[PDB]
């Protein structure tokens, strides 16, 4: 909207990798983890300024 | 019951001898006298535990 400061996207990385299976072994567990991706808005101007001889 | 501690057993020795009869003699009694005995409770445990692959 020309006076925002960021624009954000949003990643997730899930994570978990099998295990071979035992009665009494332990659960191996998955996971995922998230990031924020951000833009900075840049604003330019430009002007002019005009004469009444010119 | 299973959630107990002791069994108590009680015993009861009565006591009384007869007489002769008469229509204005005393009348003897009987009585008795009680004690106890008390045994403690023993719990046992035991268990399995079963796998899926098992």
């Amino acid at each position: 909207s020309w006076e925002d400061q960021e624009i954000v996207q949003g990643i997730v990385e899930p994570a978990g990798t099998a295990v071979e299976y035992g009665d009494h072994t332990n659960i191996p567990l998955t996971s995922w983890n998230a990031n924020f991706e951000r833009r900075t808005i840049v604003r330019g101007e430009l002007g002019m300024m005009v004469g009444t001889l010119e």
